[PDB]
């Protein structure tokens, strides 16, 4: 009677897809070896494989084991012509499982799936499943190559928790599923467009995200030359338009719209756009004669490169009389006027064809 | 007593601005000429106009005159040092008013404005008025420079008549308003993405437009090399996903969705997608041996550049054997198997790097 081996080890490594058979050699002096089988539970009858080491060996490997299914291992002392009793265990090698999926790109409707694939070649796929944890069904799966590690799920509500697995598939079979959980963002407002642009003043327009039982918006501005000072709004959630004032001539702001919702905020929907000139003020008159008089003006605030000034008899616009003035200059003779007429002159700031509105004032030539 | 000047005609030019005084000379044989006056009606003490003409003149110009004010105009005989009583009539010269305003890039939110400067240097810029006739106020109305013909109107909803007026602009007066009425277009889906792709099946799924009323979707699609053959579903308004089916493997399709309101259509919003590779068929074996068999396949339909066959023992899925086999072919002779053991053998087709679905299919070889 031969002593069977003892303390079988049975280790199914899924990494590697490799099962390492280990035991303690058989307390018998004089055997040629042992012999290791590996059957399917299910029954003895089909396929099995056969392993042979030599006496100072106490292990061996197969290489090609089935994920998921359960097999008998056994282990035989053998002398020459006889066998051991043998020692028998059974494995069930893991179908091996993502553990490292990651979420990128979340945005107010978009998750994008972040995995590392796994080289085996039992492995034809992954199943994806979308599970809406609010209200929804188990609404999506989808399929994919195994040597894919990139997916993107989208149309998503912003205010549900999704629930998202990634499982393993083999042929006739699955892994268990590795599950992550998150919200999508809070939907930014699309399409920033500026009307009405004032020097002190410009209206501010978004389109809002669908139709959501929205808090309120949040609107922020500031000088591109100066991003420290911003100044914030809070924006009725039915309105899409906030008209800003008290701003400053000539002056890149920097404007951006947030949506709020459960407390949070929406990413910034931003763009820029510059105030409009002011026109020069205090017009003034001077020295005037029957032919001529000098016109004053003030500096407007903002940067200009020059003035244009246009002068006509009061009630008589039609074909008005021209002059160009550098930025330097704040006065201006204006001569061959008729006398006794009341003059009707205008003044616009330019900066190269940005125009502000008129400065008007009326000035009349004593009698010859 | 000198006989007045008869039939006096006055014709204001809005065009170029020029008041074209006309009349029918006196009877009176000997006169030096005409004297013309012209001078706003509200009272004579201000600013006025004269110009004097030889006596075989009936004609005079004025070329500045105010439009929107009204003037009175005054013609006399002159003989030497005397004058006849006058001939007086009044006029208004008209404030210019557009007269080709026009509408380009009607989207669902979006109408662009197209008209023609005037270069009349009494036009200080042009208001632009947006009412809508649906049950919006005068919501909109903003300014614009001389130098500009082209603005953007943008903000709108879908199922309303706007009503869009330019007014022309001057130094205290306005033209009457040129108006013109539109609905803006029916607004599409967007961002068309195609999921769960099949050989045979495809997913289509996108994005509706905010929350409308709205009757329903309609989906068409073709292939790229048929044109001509457009099948066409009618999609809930609640739904925003198709599964399309029974269609042509290794097949690009163009699809293209609609939506539906007030019996209108909106663009389509339009992608195209090739389904994946159908597998081969029909697998089957002969000349089986104990070492070896013949494995034969069908073909499938779409376009293929190869085959991945493997095989390995029922069971023992671990670490299977392959080979690749090109399209030319649909046989392939499996040797170095072991006796009395059944095989599971599994075909790919491929294209490139595309992949099938598995055939699968099992053969036994005979004992030794």
């Amino acid at each position: 009677p031969l002593s069977p081996p003892t303390n079988l080890h049975l280790e199914a490594n899924p990494d590697t897809g490799v099962l390492t058979v280990s035991w303690e050699r058989s307390t018998t002096p004089d055997i040629t070896g042992y012999r290791i089988t590996t059957t399917p539970t299910n029954g003895q009858q089909g396929n099995s494989l056969e392993e042979v080491v030599h006496a100072d060996q106490s292990s061996c490997t197969f290489d090609n084991l089935s994920p998921g299914l359960e097999y008998n291992v056994s282990v035989y002392t053998v002398k020459d012509d006889k066998e051991s009793v043998p020692i028998s265990d059974t494995i069930i090698p893991e179908v091996p499982q993502l553990t490292d999926l990651s979420f990128v790109d979340i945005t107010d409707s978009s998750i994008g799936l972040r995995w590392t694939p796994l080289n085996s070649s039992t492995i034809i796929g992954y199943r994806i499943t979308v599970v809406a944890a609010g209200e929804g069904i188990p609404i999506f799966e989808d399929f994919v190559d195994s040597s894919v590690g990139y997916y993107t799920v989208t149309g998503l509500e912003p205010g549900i928790d999704y629930d998202i697995s990634v499982i393993t598939l083999i042929n006739g079979g699955e892994s268990a599923p590795t599950t992550l959980t998150q919200q999508t963002a809070v939907p930014p407002p699309t399409d920033l467009r500026f009307t009405n642009i004032g020097p002190d003043t410009m209206r501010v327009t978004w389109a809002p995200p669908p139709s959501i039982d929205l808090t309120n918006f949040l609107v922020r501005y500031s000088p591109v030359k100066n991003e420290e000072d911003v100044a914030e709004l809070s924006i009725s959630p039915s309105d899409n338009a906030v008209v800003l004032t008290n701003l400053l001539p000539g002056t890149e702001y920097v404007v951006s719209v947030s949506s709020v919702y459960e407390q949070h905020e929406s990413t910034p929907l931003r763009g820029r756009q510059k105030t409009g000139l002011d026109s020069p003020t205090g017009i003034d008159f001077s020295d005037i004669t029957a032919n001529s008089f000098t016109v004053h003006w003030i500096a407007p605030r903002a940067t200009i490169t020059g003035y244009r000034i246009r002068h006509h008899p009061e009630h008589f616009s039609g074909r008005p009389r021209e002059d160009r003035v550098p930025h330097s200059r704040n006065s201006i003779t204006l001569t061959n006027l008729t006398p006794g007429t009341e003059y009707v002159v205008s003044i616009v700031a330019l900066n190269g064809r940005e125009e502000s509105p008129l400065l008007i004032g009326q000035q009349s030539t004593v009698s010859a």
